[PDB]
């Protein structure tokens, strides 16, 4: 297991998310299922030059996935998912600028819910997460799991846990006060308010 520090900018922005008075939280969840979307629609425009890239697996679709005895909600998609370099260095260096325009804003009188709008929306997911652990599997790397409670850094492995074929899980694990989000009413409501139009099916799984 290897440990990362944070980009000092990006800590600073965990650290407002973690800290901040705002109770709009609902919000994460569109920024998760948005991300899902972009990734999709990467994988399936690649595909279109290059078919075997979806040698992975063919279905593109994002799957909800509450689990009440481990306090998780688990967002699954199957798009293009990331190689260790975008979770260490590449995807870091682009949420540097993006974090730095989003507290300006917010200076400014934005509010936390444009987040998405900056780049940066997966650091939502602290709004009502105390760990997220993302599972990731692109064509042409390995397996890894990207995990973090914040605190200004994030870890990386080799993931040996079951194979994804192709695509990004992430895993949230619930604050204690936050378990609403488990809730399929309430999940039920926040896709229809937010994530209407996501262009892929999105599953949601109910408990046993
Ligand atoms: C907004 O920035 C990103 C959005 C989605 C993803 C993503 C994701 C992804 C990331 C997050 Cl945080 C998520 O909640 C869901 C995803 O599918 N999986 O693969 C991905 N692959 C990439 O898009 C490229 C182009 C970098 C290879 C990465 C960055």
């Amino acid at each position: 297991v290897e440990t990362f520090a944070f980009q000092a900018e990006i800590a600073q922005l965990m650290s407002l998310i973690i800290n901040t008075f705002y109770s709009n939280k609902e919000i994460f969840l569109r920024e998760l299922i948005s991300n899902s979307s972009d990734a999709l629609d990467k994988i399936r425009y690649e595909s279109l030059t290059d078919p075997s890239k979806l040698d992975s697996g063919k279905e593109l679709h994002i799957n909800l996935i509450p689990n009440k005895q481990d306090r998780t909600l688990t967002i699954v998609d199957t798009g293009i998912g990331m190689t260790k370099a975008d979770l260490i260095n590449n995807l870091g260096t682009i949420a540097k600028s993006g974090t730095k325009a989003f507290m300006e804003a917010l200076q400014a009188g934005a509010d936390i819910s444009m987040i998405g709008q900056f780049g940066v929306g997966f650091y939502s997911a602290y709004l009502v997460a105390e760990k997220v652990t993302v599972i990731t599997k692109h064509n042409d790397d390995e397996q890894y799991a990207w995990e973090s409670s914040a605190g200004g850094s994030f870890t990386v492995r080799t993931d040996t846990g079951e194979p994804m074929g192709r695509g990004t899980k992430v895993i949230l694990h619930l604050k204690e006060d936050q378990t609403e989000y488990l809730e399929e009413r309430r999940i039920k409501e926040i896709v229809k308010k937010h994530s209407q139009f996501i262009g892929y099916p999105i599953t949601l799984f109910v408990e046993k």
